[PDB]
């Protein structure tokens, strides 16, 4: 099961935890979620990443791990901010995490990453 990145949609309000995961792996195709899979992780480990995304969560120190993640507002500026002024900022998967970083800003969702 691929590591996401995600939030809900702007006219989804699912709130059970569970049934808002199983959302997620049941619209893969949404803007609103990033499937990541272990080859990108690798990847973008070794380019640092995750070490970026861990300089604001605190989390994910040595990259993505099996667990659920939950980013607030703040947060979510703030490691929007890390990866739009990074090395890799053009790169499809960090503008994929960016695209989900602004809808949540923009609809005011709590994004997740679960694993
Ligand atoms: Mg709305």
């Amino acid at each position: 099961h691929n590591l996401l990145i995600f939030c809900l949609k702007d006219n989804v309000s699912i709130s059970e935890y569970t049934e808002m995961i199983d959302w997620a792996y049941k619209n893969i195709q949404s803007e609103t979620v990033v499937e990541i899979t272990e080859n990108q992780i690798i990847e973008y480990q070794n380019r640092g990443l995750w070490r970026l995304v861990s300089e604001i969560t605190d989390n994910w120190l040595f990259g993505p791990s099996e667990g659920d993640w939950l980013i607030d507002k703040e947060s979510i500026l703030a490691v929007k901010e890390k990866l739009q002024n990074s090395d890799f900022s053009t790169e499809p998967l960090v503008k994929n995490i960016i695209h989900v970083l602004e809808y949540a800003i923009k609809n005011e969702k709590t994004v997740i990453f679960h694993f």
